[PDB]
DNA sequence: TTTTTTTCGCGCGCGCGTTTT
DNA sequence: TTTTTTTCGCGCGCGCGTTTT
């Protein structure tokens, strides 16, 4: 591993001052590789988090909604929240001295806001944040967050837009930016063009060009990924085929729309089959995300060697519509061969194979392609096109406010 | 016809070099207590035993920590002053020791390890740590911890950052090797073993589980009654007692004593052929807390009692007193055909009847299932749930810092 | 009011001596008189209760039940006990040295057993009633306890007899019994005599002749007494007319049957209806078997002048029958011209109406006739039979065992 | 326009008689701390105003009992030794003292009245009870008793046979008159005040209480919110605070000092023009505990307030002690929109809302209802019912007690 | 069209509401 | 066929299980 100059600054910045800090670049650029050297060298306890189950694992951590105990949807000002945490996690949130948040790009506002009244509430505190230093990683001109237009909606009443910066507590804090201009998961100067022209929406046809060879391209190593969870599923089916397996059906008690369901109504599993790990259990030692092999496949229990060399045996997790109207019980485990392009952010492959013949999130096309250290290990089912790429103009005009002003962004303290 | 395994070779062998302290630790009826008996046997040293309970000390040939030490009750700070009122006849047994051994290390307070070294670093007049006598502490973490209230923690966070004997702050001056007996001789059976283990780690399965379904009302005074609650115990007592022939022995209460501190029953009933446990140590008389024996006689102010280590005791009454504004007086006996949880742990038995309904401490259960040399000899009132299994997070933790760092914990000399 | 030397005696007996006594002694002979006297001039903590309400009000107390917590119905040597009393309760029967019972001839042997048991709950003591002192006043030979047919054939496993000196508590200790010879109530000695001879069942053809100007004698100052609740409400009903009424229903909810309801069904009142209380209600003023005159009616509200000047406004009262199946609401009040035998023992009339054609009771007779002070203010509407007197020959033997054994019953201290 | 009745002429005239204490009663708002105003205007004697809680001291124009005497929390017991500490101005004061005056006096414990017994007595050097000072108490026994916790009254047990004010041991060697005010002057409405009474002397009815059916929910800053805990209070404060322009203050705490043990507010929340009340006594300053009054202006360390009595006073912050290992520091402020029925008592209102759907006091109750002048200008959140009522039957003991012995309680002399 | 929580538990006890230099 | 109970209450907190000369 190398440390950068820029690493160096940003390392001796955050042990110098305590102002929050937003900590960018593009692809590939070092984020996650530093983030766990920052806490191996700070003298400060910290805790990692990220949105998504698969990144916070490739960052050590666990998601912010486990973290912070966060419900699923909007959350207003004006919503009550329920302060249910046991002693240990208020304890941890008061031993914290730096919160760490990977994958920023993927937050809401509204969760932020959420943790800022959360750890308040915990320090007794009206500093934001509760006083706790905070430092976040990721690339906003990668996948923003997941919001369905109704939440959107409600959001739109109280924000300005749907970006972690748009968050109230930036009224009464700030940070600084800073970026990490080098990249090492690539080492091809003209694939790196290509990604970054495409990151910023001013690739040309001419550059794309360059991808021709990458559709349908003559070739268990290649791992798909999909803009679509229809997708995933198919080639996941595909991939498990018809022999040897065994069906574990969905127990559904009273209320539990489908389209609410956590897990699979119908689990099909057989031994080799490549799964994810659904939940979090520290317990017995897997988290969401963690992927492994099913090695045994029994009555009440499916055994899985992870890829962290433990072998697992997972019995059935029970979930909770809610007040408890209606429940759902069911092994915590889905196949994994495929997955989405939102779940793939914040990994490194060598070979992957992308389905972006639809795309329809901004960055979505740029975080596919460069999840690959080569272009020669890229397969596409389609040609690559501009169509394929979405401006979120707000984005420039957020970039533009903070790097004519300092690289500062909200209330300078 | 006791087996001296390589492990124990082992240990022995690293005892030897009379300057790094040893906790001996494994899991339920691998033989620590046995092997203790003949590391003093076999070595040279003047050694004491000690355990936090009458009944742990007495299985393995000593007494108590509070006897042999002089403790007080309740917490224990080091600022608190500590009356050394130590005989010449204990100060002389202190200074002659060579090898202080504590049984159940599980159960005693880090608090209880500080006071020691502060009480023998008194007797020997000395700076180093414990005195200079040499430390062997036997046990298993992952039975019962010690039992604290609230208030005494909150008293002691303070100063410890966990409830638990490695907390002591004696381990910042000194340290201690851990080794681990890891052969079953208690039970024979692989599949219940496994069981066992599995709860005992927080790792049981619903499926390993149902290997206990039988105990539950399972058909048959062999059988010992172990429950978790003391007001259970008092009952099935008094059952088993009967109405026939009974004598009753009335507490005397002189003055200040309230009712929720009196450490002896306030309605004493027995019979001939009573099973009872004397509750005090008299070594003048030849009996120690939690010596076991059958009533023989009964008169007016005095119990005739056969032991079962052979002696025939005659018993008078004895005065407690509250500090002296007030004192109590009664035979130091109590019933005992059945025992809580935690007076069991130590001992062994063909047959048990365990009443585990409610538990409420970590590794509760397992103490319970693990006194009985075979999976029939069990009856249960209830059928074993993980809702039983209580897991202390600090044990994690501990395991994992020393099992890295060379099987050591403390500071290193 | 005159003190006798009988009852000289009986005073220095009860202050020298805390052995249990019963007082004995025909109708009117000054038991209740003296049993007020005796409280007023011992320095002891007494608490007086009786077997009826009415009773307990004559005497100054409140019912066995009442102060005892006691259910209705036969209560058995292996019956369980709910002990629930209140602090006040616990604490006002520690404070009590010496218990007084009056009326004792109508106290079940079971109800003296639930007495001793829970007293010895309260005081945690195997002594008889806890220690306590216990002095009972009544005759035996008036009305003995009430029982149906089936409690009987349920307390005949266990009890040699239906009287209070039957209860398995006289096997632990016992009494004296002296008796008062002087009778007050009366002054015309050839009433007393044929009284005496009814009491003890040797009256004669010609002695009852004195009786004979006693039926439909010719003459609201009378008061009607009955065998028979049934004639009760009959000339209740005739007395309270139809000018002038206000008729009150009662609530039943859910299970009550019609033959367990302790209230009236539909309660017809109008002013100057003379009414009795059937409940306690210590915070109100009024207790069971308290007398007083309807004043006022309302919705709500029923308004009564008691004989002891209070005047009181009744709202409804709520039983429970039990595991609350059902419940009912009513006015805790019923007619009271006409009452019960059992309910006048221990009263003094000095014109009744009494209606014994129907007799079915050892002692009812006697007790109907000597309530009255002069044979001139009797009426009857029967001539006065031998077939209206029921012999209790287990009595005659009573009386023969302590008169020939020193007066004293049971085991002796 | 205050109106000199003939009861309040003849208590003038029995006080004259500087030998017999005296207990000035009567119900809610007749008059009676109106009358001790009088009293000490009329009386030539040197008057010193006490009463037990802080509001209720300002209301008769005094001090609070433990500031006057320097009275430590807890219980105090006859063998305890008092620090007597006064200054010389103290000392001095209560020298020149000749009638010691209490208001409220219900809310007074007997061991607070034996501590001011014992250290009047040590500051005059005299074995006459109170130091020969004479003693006036005003209040009504039916409204709050004083707050004392179980474990206080179990330690104060074994000296005093209840907690009433009465109950204190001074008045085995002395003893008061009762007399009392029975023409009710803050309510006018012949109806409302019958429903008070026969609340304040638990014997209301369902139908009498149907007056106050119009409270629930009533239709109308004016109303004072008056609850019966705590926590009620802090919500309603922080509603009318409202978030416009709030300034915070935290406290600042030094080492031990547990937070149920905090005096002031952990977070002091304010803005101009909020309602707040003194927590403390600084006579020096022109401020005492409860006073009200408005914020005109907070600073960083000066909150700047105009009293209700027209001083405007400039607050700092307040060093409180925990005996010395620790304190903290705080503006002596707090919210008073809203305030507890305990605080409440003594205190005359036209407009409140009362919060009783829990109550848990003896006569809480009747005092929430009786601040009032009108019914109407009463709203409730819950109707009005009679278990919301508390019986205290020591106190009808004691009322018995004194009325049939001349009016007079304790020690004759 | 895309993602995302929560470390054991039944039961009795009794606080609640006040107050210093 | 005849007589006879029980003094406020919702809610949070946390014990439980041990141990001296
Ligand atoms: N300082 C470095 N030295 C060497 N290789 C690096 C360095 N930083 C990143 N890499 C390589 O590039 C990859 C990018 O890591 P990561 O931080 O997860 O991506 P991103 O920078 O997009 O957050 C790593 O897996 C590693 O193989
Ligand atoms: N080396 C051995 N050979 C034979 N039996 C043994 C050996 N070690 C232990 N045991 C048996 O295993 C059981 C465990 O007892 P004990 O040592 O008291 O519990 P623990 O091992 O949990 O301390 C005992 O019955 C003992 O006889
Ligand atoms: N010692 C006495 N002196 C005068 N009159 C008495 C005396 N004892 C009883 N009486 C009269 O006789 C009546 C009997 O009283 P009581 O004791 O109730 O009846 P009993 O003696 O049957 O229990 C009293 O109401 C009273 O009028
Ligand atoms: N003699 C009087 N004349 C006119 N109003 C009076 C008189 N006595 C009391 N009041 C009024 O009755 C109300 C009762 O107030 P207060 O005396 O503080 O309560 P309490 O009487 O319960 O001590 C006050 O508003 C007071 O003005
Ligand atoms: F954090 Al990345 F690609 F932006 F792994
Ligand atoms: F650890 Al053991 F009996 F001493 F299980
Ligand atoms: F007690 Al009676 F007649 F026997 F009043
Ligand atoms: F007794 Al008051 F206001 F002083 F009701
Ligand atoms: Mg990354
Ligand atoms: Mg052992
Ligand atoms: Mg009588
Ligand atoms: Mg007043």
């Amino acid at each position: 591993m190398i440390l950068t100059e820029e690493m160096q600054k940003i390392m001796n910045l955050i042990q110098d001052d305590e102002n929050n800090v937003f900590v960018t670049g593009k692809a590939g650029s070092g984020k996650t590789t530093f983030l766990k050297y920052l806490i191996e060298k700070s003298g400060k306890n910290c805790i990692v988090a990220a949105p998504t189950g698969i990144a916070a694992i490739n960052a050590g951590g666990v998601t912010l909604h486990s973290l912070f105990g966060i419900p699923f949807g909007p959350i207003t000002p004006y919503d009550r929240l329920e302060n249910k945490f046991s002693e240990y996690k208020v304890e941890l949130l008061l031993k914290m001295e730096l919160l760490i948040i990977d994958e920023i790009s993927m937050v809401r506002p509204d969760i932020l806001d959420t943790i800022d009244r959360k750890l308040r509430w915990v320090y007794e505190s009206d500093e934001p944040f509760g006083g706790v230093q905070v430092v976040m990683f990721g690339d906003l001109f990668q996948l923003p967050p997941v919001t369905k237009k109704q939440e959107r909606e409600i959001l739109s009443d109280f924000y300005d837009g749907f970006f972690f910066f748009n968050a109230l507590v930036f009224k009464r804090t700030g940070f600084h930016i800073v970026e990490l201009t080098k990249i090492f998961r690539q080492t091809e100067p003209e694939f790196i063009n290509v990604l970054n022209n495409i990151r910023n929406y001013q690739v040309t046809s001419d550059e794309l060009d360059l991808l021709s060879e990458l559709k349908d391209r003559k070739i268990n190593e290649y791992i798909h990924i999909c803009t679509h969870k229809a997708d995933v599923e198919k080639i996941n089916a595909d991939k498990l085929g018809e022999q040897e397996i065994r069906n574990y059906d969905i127990v559904i008690k009273d209320k539990f729309p489908e389209s609410s369901i956590p897990c699979d109504l119908h689990l099909k599993l057989r031994v080799g089959a490549r799964v994810m790990s659904l939940v979090n259990d520290s317990l017995k030692g897997y988290y969401n995300g963690m992927l492994g092999i099913v090695t045994a496949l029994e009555d009440n229990v499916i055994t899985v060697r992870m890829d962290n060399g433990r072998t697992i045996k997972f019995e059935r997790y029970t979930w909770s519509n809610t007040e408890e109207i209606g429940s759902c019980t069911q092994f915590p485990l889905t196949l994994a061969w495929a997955i989405t392009i939102h779940k793939s952010q914040g990994l490194t492959f060598d070979k992957i194979i992308i389905h972006v013949s639809h795309t329809f999130c901004p960055g979505q096309l740029y975080v596919a392609l460069s999840r690959c250290r080569t272009l020669e290990g890229i397969v596409s089912d389609a040609f690559i096109t501009k169509q394929m790429i979405i401006p979120e103009y707000a984005l420039i005009d957020f970039e533009r406010a903070y790097k004519s002003e300092g690289n500062y962004y909200g209330k300078r303290l």
